[PDB]
């Protein structure tokens, strides 16, 4: 039949065509020849450091690009407001060699990019983002309010509102606004004298980047880390958020009355801020962006990978379940009890968060509206489908196609 | 070129340079990966109208018979030589060739090694290869599958074989085995559109009944072999009930489990898809070893669009049906992949957990990665449908490609 990709569902038996690819200009990792789509971090959703502006002839090519998308969602497309704001912005570059977004374009732009990311299962709500233009900040001091002022709006009391904050963008002949912090509220990461770490050992680094950089450091493993904050050509600031404004949640579970007495816990508010936002070609290095959790990313990701908390077996032991033998499945069992803490745990402290069920559901109904909408929806079914319970939930049963669209949100070298 | 993989949960980092021997095609390129399908029509190996071009076989047999010799180190030995003249002359007289039964078996054990969506793949030199390619007749066929049967299944104690049926003729239509599986459960379409039964099998229970099976109406009734010899109709065959073994499912606490009624077979075989060995193409090669309990408790009982029993589970264990946030779906999830566990292991039945079995494949990767730098694996599904990060797989990049030999699918005969 067609000659785009066809995609079906194997629970309905549904059928699709994906006419979206075609728009993508960015390639990706695969080839004919072989799979490379279960790689993290392939180079090719990875946006390296410009220290030499782009090539003014690329950059206008995705300016152009860019301007067309913004006035086809407004519908003015050919008008003479289109054709002006092209013959402004390779005016802007013929003499600047760069440009600047309105106001309601960088709006546009931010949710596009949102709208774009294949790895989120949350873009059902894309269309309800707070876009704070952090444009005109210029020190580090002023990147510190600014993101006091997210967390404020954004936290809202645990009541989440989905927000973004967008800083200067790259701009040639000038260093980089960066934020060192992977997100704006994580925990501390202590490499002990025995080798293992207390706290979460995904933060390692940047602990000992913020104690190099003056920060006195503690020793639980809920700690707070301050925020390391970059503005341009100077050396990172040091900033320490305010308690009252890192809202958290004890963990408890409904009815194993003994696991309040674990002292876990976990922030309410999930906000990445080492990404780059890239809008027509335009760089935004620091945009940190922030909504609300899903239950499997702490109960199953953050609290029982390997490699982070690793609190399974000692739930299990708690539950008394065989340790000694994979058969009796004490980790599917003490996993699915430690997801119904959290969602307890935050349900009970009024904190916004949507389960696994609930979240790929609604995906599936953002899938249809995308696809009467743009013909498709770029998606990563490895990152998709949630990390317990997989086929249990829609999602799985849902074939996808994965491409690079833009507006992005991108990966990005440390700044150290 | 050779793509860096890596395990986020220890960190370690190998370079995949076994890509580079694939010849054959996937569905992705640099604008979209299309990985997530589960049969894209490209890889798909459908009928032909006429003989393949002598170039390209001769080609991928030199490359198989390389590969052979390669394997009794035997390689460059005047046995190699003249091997490869026999299939030169043989193709260039007759357009095809033959495979001697020592090539067959390094063929059909290579095929399993090359399986990208096999999880169980440490287990790919223990195989029993049946030579089933002097057969003439339906009936052949069914006698050679009973065989293969009472051999893997072993009055529980299962074992990993293959019968491999004559290969395809470009003069003639193909030996093919209708039925998906040996053994499978009957989909009964009943009035008001609800299903009897394995839904997945609604067409191939159809099927047998328009070529004169008496039917039951149980849910778990045992389909009989619909066997095709070529340019044939199909033949209908009941399996001996002894055959068959399968096992009743109960819980180890949950008394009220077993009343229920589940229960499954013990014997996982797949008789529908084409195993390819240097450019021939086996159309009739049913294969078999054990299953992982996940694809039983999890995807065969509670998939939606199959059994779907969890929510009649979760009533009997009396969770909170009304919200998604009670979990109660993953809570009936694995009590019923515990109940199948304890039921294969009380009835000794060969059976792997999803924990023990991804462990294995761990170290799979790893012999592999020795043995020929690198390993085709699909991680949609490798990853068990339960408890994915659970296990290990999950933290491990994977690198998918198609090797040969190979198991392809193919177009249904009908
Ligand atoms: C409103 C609620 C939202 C939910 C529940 C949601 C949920 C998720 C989840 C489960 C992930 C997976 C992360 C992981 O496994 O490490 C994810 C990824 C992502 N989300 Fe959303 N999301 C939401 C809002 C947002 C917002 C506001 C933005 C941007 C403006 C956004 C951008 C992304 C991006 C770019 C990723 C990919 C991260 C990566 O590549 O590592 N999400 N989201
Ligand atoms: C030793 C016991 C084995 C175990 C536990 C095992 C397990 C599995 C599992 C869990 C799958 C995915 C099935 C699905 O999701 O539907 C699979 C697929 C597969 N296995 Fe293995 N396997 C074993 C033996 C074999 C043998 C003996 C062969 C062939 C000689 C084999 C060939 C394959 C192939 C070709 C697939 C792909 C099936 C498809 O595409 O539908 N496996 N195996
Ligand atoms: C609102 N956003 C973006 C999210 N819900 N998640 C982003 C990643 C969070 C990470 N898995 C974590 O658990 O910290
Ligand atoms: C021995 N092999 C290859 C297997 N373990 N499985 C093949 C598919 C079985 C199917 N998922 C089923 O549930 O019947
Ligand atoms: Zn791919």
């Amino acid at each position: 039949g067609p000659k785009f990709p066809r995609v079906k569902n194997w629970e309905l038996g549904s059928i699709t065509y994906d006419t979206l690819c075609a728009q993508s200009q960015q390639d990706g990792p695969c080839t004919p020849r072989r799979c490379l789509g279960s790689l993290v971090l392939p180079r090719k959703l990875q946006t390296r450091p410009s220290p030499g502006p782009p090539p003014a002839e690329q950059l206008l090519s995705q300016a152009r690009d860019f301007i067309n998308q913004y006035y086809s969602s407004i519908k003015r497309s050919g008008s003479q407001a289109h054709e002006e704001r092209l013959q402004e912005v390779e005016a802007e570059v013929a003499s600047t060699g760069t440009y600047h977004l309105r106001e309601s374009e960088l709006v546009f732009g931010a949710k596009q990019a949102w709208r774009n990311a294949p790895r989120c299962v949350g873009r059902i709500q894309w269309g309800k983002l707070q876009v704070f233009d952090a444009r005109d900040c210029s020190s580090a001091q002023e990147m510190f309010t600014y993101i006091c002022n997210h967390i404020k709006y954004a936290t809202n009391r645990g009541n989440l509102r989905s927000a973004i904050t967008v800083f200067p963008q790259r701009a040639p002949g000038r260093g980089d606004f960066r934020i060192w912090n992977s997100q704006l509220v994580r925990y501390a990461g202590y490499r002990q004298q025995d080798g293992s770490v207390r706290g979460d050992p995904a933060n390692v680094e940047i602990t000992e980047l913020c104690i190099q950089h003056g920060w006195t450091p503690g020793n639980g493993r809920f700690d707070v880390l301050p925020l390391l904050l970059q503005a341009p050509d100077e050396a990172p600031e040091l900033f320490v958020l305010p308690p009252e404004l890192v809202l958290e949640v004890p963990l408890e579970h409904p009815t194993l009355e003994w696991f309040a007495a674990l002292g876990l816990r976990w922030y309410a508010l999930p906000a990445v801020s080492n990404m780059l936002l890239e809008i027509g070609g335009l760089e935004f290095s620091a945009a940190p962006f922030s909504g609300w959790y899903m239950s499997t990313e702490i109960g199953t990701r953050n609290l029982c990978d390997p490699h982070r908390y690793n609190i399974l077996e000692d739930v299990a032991v708690c539950m008394d379940l065989d340790t000694r033998t994979t058969s009796s499945l004490w980790k599917d069992k003490a996993a699915v009890e430690i997801n119904l803490a959290v969602l307890h745990s935050f349900q009970l402290a009024k904190v916004t968060i949507v389960d696994h069920h609930a979240a790929t559901v609604s995906f599936m109904k953002h899938l249809d509206n995308e696809q009467k909408a743009r013909g498709g929806c770029p998606a990563d079914w490895a990152w998709i489908v949630p990390p317990i319970s997989g086929s249990l939930t829609p999602v799985f049963h849902q074939e996808m196609v994965n491409y690079i669209l833009s507006p992005a949100f991108r990966y990005q070298p440390d700044p150290w």
